[PDB]
């Protein structure tokens, strides 16, 4: 039952339109995100695409200095491709990536997938009172 | 009483040795950080240096996709240069930088400077239970 999925970090293979539609329409965190921002974001991130039979089926995106800090977001698997290990394939590649080793902090935000990310060593923050943000959820809508 | 300080985002002007010594020896968050990691981090970040009379006096570092997310860290002013507005000069430049506009989330962690960052619009997290990390404080020591 092992997945047959290709995982790449070559942005040229990404299906930008698929990613844009998915993020814009089928996520809350990137609802209504403009195409130009999707493209710019990808251009300045370490992106993981998962592909089957010539089509993109999954995505994960890391923003990092490749030295001290990384942030994970935009993780998805298309609904018809779920339960096949494609999320795990991408996370395994993130955790193993040679430019994402030895980091002091790897951060993410999740509405309802805490148990999942816990299997990769993520925890609630050590020092939650230290954290601050300028955060505008729903920025792109209007 | 306005500061006379030059703020640059040109990494070629940075005094890498000063930054390395400062971070390694005079901060807790980067205690014992190796030079090679400082250099790599800088190479993959948007860095703000503050300079007076040919010497670097202050620093701030942003990791971002220049589209959706940024993380601020490594902020310092050398002790003999404090109280002159150099922190504010750098933060003003961060907040105004053309590649850091329109972001959904700008994040940071601070032990004891919450009131300060609050003046730039930073708040405690909206959704603290969503946050997770792989965080190893004191990674570089040993």
């Amino acid at each position: 039952g092992m997945p047959h999925v290709h995982v790449s970090t070559d942005n040229s293979l990404l299906d930008i339109g698929l990613i844009h539609r998915t993020l814009s329409q089928d996520t809350d965190w990137a609802k209504d995100i403009p195409l130009a921002l999707v493209q710019r974001a990808i251009d300045h991130s370490l992106c993981f695409g998962g592909f089957v039979d010539g089509r993109q089926v999954a995505f994960a995106r890391v923003i990092s200095d490749y030295a001290t800090f990384a942030y994970l977001g935009d993780v998805f698997v298309l609904p018809e491709h779920r339960g096949r290990g494609y999320s795990k394939a991408l996370m395994d590649a993130v955790m193993a990536h040679p430019d994402l080793q030895g980091l002091r902090r790897f951060s993410l935000a999740t509405s309802d997938a805490h148990g999942l990310y816990a299997r990769y060593g993520f925890t609630p923050p050590l020092f939650p009172q230290s954290l601050m943000e300028r955060y505008v959820p729903g920025l792109y809508s209007t």
